[PDB]
DNA sequence: TTTTTTTTTTT
């Protein structure tokens, strides 16, 4: 009854972390598949006998626990007539750095390995290896050496001991956190309409392991009804984590709202909210010990700590010196629930790798918002590499041999992206520059050691960018496949060379069959076959849940006046005089633009007083705006479609009683959405409906919604474009609004 | 045939 599943990798990383984090080496710009092809090729020179990637189990009890421990050697076989174990591992340290026990971790993992397959078939002696190599170089380095049972034994239960301390806190927690969701009901008085047939659907998905989207209009409680299922689907050991992921760092309050709820009902749990590094410094010395210090300040919070939030990070920080970064990424490791942005799980740059890698817990997503993973998917895996960047760098250095060789790569780097533009403004490749890739690994390698032994020259930060720029060009470029394209594009005196992401379904689908379940739910997520195909889902259910408020309470009125771009000059002033009549009704009213150059153009012809929308609004600007939207005010706004308006504004009540939408929402003609239509074309989907349609009229849905957020607000809906009466726009507007 | 705004976490 005393049970804790693990892995080796984890169990090593709290038993045998020490020092600071700069001794520690991370690479998070490896490319994988190319690290693969290594890792392949080294096992192609294996025997019958040698079999590879196998799975090793161990159940020890101690301290009356049961350690359930897994793991995954590269290699296991007879070799020289001793079994071997053998463990591949990518680098970037020098191959002369590298020995017997040069990485603590890695010989922690190898000696686990070798005490479960001595103990499982009777072996008194073992040859436990690391096989390191370096994906940029293709040099490979062995360590070899024999080790005994007894010995592996008495190394296996000594990081038992050390991660007993642990142990207990996660075992009494569970305890107590299974018998609270048990008992825990319903937060709210009653099920609100739709929340019983969500949360079934939620809980349903997460016990069978299944991807569920759903669109659930205002009103229905998305939050409540997505986490209350989720949390007492852990109470009956269906799901393991739960990750609550935002597109926006204001979306993360309603999750940690709902927990508190849930706490003072008697809800016994733990989470922590991920926040950026530039956003969680208290004020680097902490760096050094940190690893020496971090697990005491772990334990402390385990035990005294139930909803972790940014402020209390900071605090237990600066308490015990160590980074907060690094902390909450350990946290997550114990916590039940996991707040943080998109990029946590589908970035192929930080992403959480001890989850998302190998992983050997269950884990369900909740995404909030998915709507806006289409467009941030996209731009997770599309890189850029700019000449002028490159070239003010090279100006920086001053002929010294080390910057010189480096001075040397990047015109190398430079002049292929100028060669490759063919003197042409727009110029595209199907297929990626493997010369462009060369000269980026070889400038990369030329600059590691001056970034080691001249921080105090003084064009180190512009070094360090260009660094950081071609390293992530680099990781980028790991994933080129068929839905990618190369695009270079000649203007503003620059050659930008752009790596383009069309399509993310290949990749999302990939990262999405490593969890059990996944919930993708927007209010906005119309077609719903369109946001599956392009989010990686392939079998899955969905659930429309319409709008739970009076039909009587929203009057919709279609006006059929033409905006397209030819028509906008001639148009103007028949939508200047819709919008002063608008104005004479009482109550305020937010206008929607598709562009601004359309908003600043009917605004010129409107004689009456008009509140607008500016590209550049800090923060309290955009909170005076609203603050303008009092209920005794009697205010008209000009806001732009898709804009930082379109979407979160909670003008309840007599705040707002007037909405207007002026186009169809279709994204600007553009290259970059002529490829994405191209792509669609050729791989048998409506090119024009995937690249502006359907994100244009989802926008539109995102606007309208500003109108109706309670069941007693009352309202008016103005769609002008006469494409709100023509197919495929009129399908896609909400049934309320038709 | 069709005409854009803008968030996130990374050195
Ligand atoms: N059954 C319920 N009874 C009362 N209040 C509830 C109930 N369910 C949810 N709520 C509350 O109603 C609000 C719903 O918030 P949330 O789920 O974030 O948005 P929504 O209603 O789905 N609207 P939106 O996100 O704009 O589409 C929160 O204040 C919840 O606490
Ligand atoms: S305390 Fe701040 S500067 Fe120091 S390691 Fe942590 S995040 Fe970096």
């Amino acid at each position: 009854k005393k049970e804790i599943k693990l892995s080796v990798r984890d169990l090593v990383e709290y038993t045998e972390r020490s020092g600071d984090i700069d001794d520690r080496f991370r690479n998070v710009f490896d490319r994988a598949k190319e690290g693969q092809k290594i890792h392949k090729m080294i096992q192609k020179e294996y025997d019958i006998g040698f079999l590879p990637e196998v799975t090793l189990k161990n159940t020890t009890l101690y301290k009356s626990v049961n350690y359930i421990v897994e793991g995954r050697a590269a290699g296991i076989g007879i070799k020289n007539g001793k079994t071997l174990i053998d463990e591949i591992k990518s680098t970037t340290r020098d191959l002369e750095e590298l020995e017997y026990n040069s990485n603590k971790y890695h010989w922690a993992q190898v000696k686990c390995y070798g005490y479960f397959y001595t103990l499982d078939n009777d072996l008194e002696d073992i040859d436990l290896q690391l096989t390191y190599y370096q994906t940029d170089t293709k040099k490979i380095k062995f360590i070899r050496q024999n080790f005994t049972f007894e010995e592996l034994k008495e190394f296996y239960f000594s990081l038992l001991e050390k991660y007993s301390v642990f142990t207990e806190l996660i075992t009494q927690h569970i305890k107590k956190r299974d018998e609270s969701i048990q008992n825990l009901s319903f937060p709210y008085p009653a099920f609100r309409a739709g929340q019983k047939y969500l949360s079934q659907n939620v809980y349903s998905a997460t016990k069978q392991g299944v991807d569920l989207m759903v669109e659930a209009a205002t009103g229905i409680g998305k939050t409540i009804s997505t986490l209350f299922p989720s949390i007492k689907a852990m109470g009956e050991d269906l799901t393991d984590k739960i990750f609550y992921l935002t597109a926006k760092s204001t979306l993360k309050k309603a999750c940690n709202d709902q927990l508190y709820l849930m706490k003072q009902k008697g809800l016994i749990i733990k989470s922590v909210e991920i926040i950026a590094k530039n956003k969680v410094c208290i004020n680097c010395e902490f760096a050094k010990g940190h690893y020496d210090r971090v697990n005491k300040c772990i334990l402390d919070m385990l035990e005294n700590g139930d909803i972790i939030v940014e402020e209390i990070i900071k605090k237990y920080a600066f308490k015990y010196r160590v980074c907060p970064l690094e902390l909450e990424l350990d946290l997550s490791n114990f916590c039940d629930i996991v707040i943080c942005d998109y990029n946590y799980v589908f970035d192929p740059v930080v992403y959480l790798k001890r989850f998302f890698e190998v992983p050997y817990l269950r884990m369900s997503l909740l995404v909030d918002e998915a709507h806006n993973l289409v467009s941030r998917g996209r731009d997770m895996y599309s890189y850029s590499l700019s000449f002028n960047q490159l070239m003010d760098c090279c100006d920086e250095l001053v002929d010294e041999k080390k910057e010189l060789k480096i001075k040397r790569n990047l015109k190398k780097i430079a002049q292929q992206i100028k060669d490759e533009a063919l003197g042409k403004p727009v110029n595209t490749y199907e297929d990626l520059s493997v010369d462009l890739i060369d000269y980026c690994v070889r400038c990369k390698e030329s600059m590691t050691k001056f970034l080691v032994e001249e921080k105090d020259k003084p064009y180190y930060d512009k070094v360090l960018d260009v660094y950081f720029e071609i390293n992530k060009f680099l990781k980028i470029s790991d994933f080129y496949d068929d839905s990618f394209v190369t695009l270079i594009k000649s203007e503003n005196d620059d050659v930008i060379y752009n790596i383009m992401c069309l399509n993310t379904h290949n990749i999302f689908k990939n990262l999405l069959k490593k969890c059990k379940s996944n919930v993708f739910f927007s209010a906005t997520l119309s077609p719903m076959t369109y946001f599956a195909d392009v989010l990686g889902l392939e079998k899955f259910y969905n659930i429309r849940l319409e709008s739970p408020f009076p039909k009587e309470n929203l009057k919709v009125n279609h006006i059929n006046i033409s905006t397209r771009f030819k028509d906008r000059e001639d148009t103007k002033y028949k939508i200047a005089e819709i919008l002063r009549k608008i104005n004479e009704k009482p109550g305020n009213k937010l206008i929607f633009f598709p562009s601004y150059s359309y908003l600043e153009s009917v605004y010129e012809i409107c004689d009456f007083d008009i509140l607008t929308q500016e590209r550049t609004l800090t923060d309290m600007e955009r909170l005076e705006f609203l603050s303008q939207f009092t209920t005794s005010s009697n205010i008209m706004a000009f806001c732009v479609l898709g804009g930082v308006f379109s979407e979160g504004v909670d003008l309840s009540g007599d705040r707002l009683n007037t909405v207007g939408i002026i186009s169809v929402g279709l994204p600007g003609i553009s290259v970059e959405n002529d490829l994405i239509k191209k792509y669609f074309d050729e791989n048998g989907k409506n090119g024009f409906d995937y690249a502006y349609v359907y994100p244009g009229m989802n926008k539109v849905h995102q606007a309208g919604g500003r109108l109706i957020r309670t069941d007693t607000d009352t309202g008016e809906l103005f769609l002008i474009d006469d494409r709100f009466d023509s197919y495929p726009y009129k399908s896609l507007l909400p049934n309320s609004w038709k």
